[PDB]
């Protein structure tokens, strides 16, 4: 039994470091898409910020030169639709990614070393 | 031996239920910055969707107002490009996010308590 | 000692098989929940870009219709906001997305098989 025994011990905690490895890099893995996601939203929300902006922009400069052009053919006040309060909203998932980079290191202090 | 083997066992169930704790803040970690990415890029659907509405609208005015002054200037049919079906898609996310939540708490019952 | 040895260890491994199975559906679903967000993401980058461009045209047209007009009024040189810089980018996570079903599929050997 005891050679039976022993032998268990070590099969356990060598498919238990086994997967504890595997699951490391799985959290890796995640903290890394986890941070292209973030930083690729984010990029794309001050992309249509930025567009929003500078629209609102053409608008009332097209809105000016209607206003002028209207006025010189009457010699012979149009309001086009507001978008500059449509905004995108930026994500700040930091620390979630932080505790996932953290935990796949701390998880090196769960590995077993069995006593011989 | 069996003081080695059951000093074996001890340290094989403290680092197993150690291992557990950290996967499961791992879990709750990663559901909550799903769920701050979903959030986030619905939103910016809406607004990239309100933003197209508001504009093919400004576009049919700019255009009605530009043929009256065309049409006055002939007395001494521009059609703008359609925007109308540029859509943002929404992400559903939620089952997943519920699932990991749900493993987070569940894994509370994978613990291990040796008989002593 | 023995028979709680041996039952220590058939618990051992059955709380830690249990516990495998459910880290590997938490896996899987996360690889899920990436991959929908990845492909959202960059649907809606796309429409961004899509809109952008069909933008620049409309204000391109309407840039010419009034130099026209304005000529014609002259008988009786307008530069809009160039938005055609404005781009969104795409996510690439597919890596990070296989490495994770991977890990789900491969911590099937991470299982204990006891010997009786």
């Amino acid at each position: 039994t005891q050679n039976v025994l022993y032998e268990n011990q070590k099969l356990i905690a060598n498919q238990f470091n086994s997967a504890i490895g595997k699951i490391q890099d799985s959290l890796s893995s995640t903290a890394s898409a986890l941070g292209k996601l973030q930083d690729v939203v984010n990029q794309n929300a001050q992309a249509l910020n930025t567009l929003v902006k500078q629209l609102s922009s053409n608008f009332g400069a097209i809105s000016s030169v209607l206003n002028d052009i209207l006025s010189r053919l009457d010699k012979v006040d149009v309001d086009l639709g507001d978008i500059s309060g449509i905004n995108a909203s930026v994500v700040n998932i930091q620390k979630e990614i932080d505790r996932l980079n953290e935990v796949a290191k701390n998880l090196n202090e769960s590995l077993i070393d069995l006593q011989e």
